[PDB]
């Protein structure tokens, strides 16, 4: 079994703890936590490519995207592995995460260890948006808070 | 060449940004960086277990040591994986760190991608000191700033 944390923190009051964890084997992983202080609404969640938090958010790239496909919504076909969809913050601002992906991974190839988790300051439209971007970033907007995906016990 | 980088701060003023730069998977690693606000003098810097900085520096866990061996510099046979030495910070409290390890690895199994890298409050002994601690910490004392490690380009 193998556990992952992050704590994300950003410009503004965006924080939070999201922890993975990938069962003894190399099946799906488990993401859990909670991040506050987010806009009510839905807000783009993501794993981007690069764990390099030099100038912030911004130099974690783009969405980790090995296998070069569109962008889509964690359940499409054609997604980044980087896709996890959308959390939810409620009128409080708080988002509560329970995801389980089977595309990304704590170990080999798709491994997310070393890598940057992001929200967005807008929803993600899964692909579907139907312009350039959207097949992209899926025009979630800014990354409000953002952190380097770490091992844990 | 494999990159990492990590940017360290910590519950003080200490910062800095180091860069890691492996050309093969076997072969040695350089890590370049500079850290700025420190005390003029040694200070041990060691890459510990965990990549977990949810408890600031305090939850990245003991010194990274898959071989299960004593606390040791970087030149000696008997060494943690992740005992780096001593960072030395001149009289403007700046460190330059310029080194090169042949132990440390950016793939593989002694891989520190997703650790958590830290420097100390005080000189670490090398595991010279004499004495349980110095075979365990080499007695560098606080953790000032640390960061996890991220993937690069
Ligand atoms: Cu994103
Ligand atoms: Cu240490
Ligand atoms: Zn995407
Ligand atoms: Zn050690």
């Amino acid at each position: 079994a193998t556990k992952a944390v992050c704590v994300l923190k950003g410009d503004g009051p965006v924080q939070g703890i999201i922890n993975f964890e990938q069962k003894e084997s190399n099946g799906p992983v488990k993401v859990w936590g909670s991040i506050k202080r987010l806009t009510e609404g839905l807000h783009g969640f993501h794993v981007h490519e690069f764990g390099d938090n030099t100038a912030g958010c911004t130099s974690a790239g783009p969405h980790f995207n090995p296998l070069s496909r569109k962008h889509g919504g964690p359940k499409d076909e054609e997604r980044h592995v980087g896709d996890l969809g959308n959390v939810t913050a409620d009128k409080d601002g708080v988002a509560d995460v329970s995801i389980e992906d089977s595309v990304i991974s704590l170990s080999g190839d798709h491994c997310i260890i070393g890598r940057t988790l992001v929200v967005h300051e807008k929803a993600d439209d899964l692909g579907k948006g139907g312009n350039e971007e959207s097949t992209k970033t899926g025009n979630a907007g800014s990354r409000l808070a953002c952190g380097v995906i770490g091992i844990a016990q």
